[PDB]
DNA sequence: ATATTGGTCAAGG
DNA sequence: TCCTTGACCAATA
């Protein structure tokens, strides 16, 4: 059938959509990264982050890879400043 | 201009 | 039938 947000009222055709968009409320984000702090409601979008991770540029005090330079270098002044 | 991300959507495996 | 997947678009911590 269809499903409605507990919230807000927005129907969802597709019940899966309702399951990640209700994590807008909640603030669940079950879906983790094991090379940052990055957090994410919807598992495809976990996917696309770990791209950014790894040819591969590694911080040399976390140990953390980088697959762009920049990144990495917007993560040294983010957590190394 | 770039790289990356949150919210959205639904094709198709 | 239905969840997984990833493309699209606008925003930028
Ligand atoms: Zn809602
Ligand atoms: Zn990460
Ligand atoms: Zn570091």
């Amino acid at each position: 059938r269809s499903d409605t947000c507990e919230y807000c009222g927005k129907v969802f055709k597709n019940c899966s959509n309702l399951t990640v968009h209700r994590r807008s409320h909640t603030g669940e984000r079950p879906y983790k990264c094991e090379l940052c702090n990055y957090a994410c409601a919807q598992s495809s979008k976990l996917t696309r982050h770990m791209k950014t991770h790894g040819d591969v540029y590694k911080c040399e005090i976390c140990k953390m890879p980088f697959s762009v330079y920049s990144t990495l270098e917007k993560h040294m002044k983010k957590w190394h400043s």
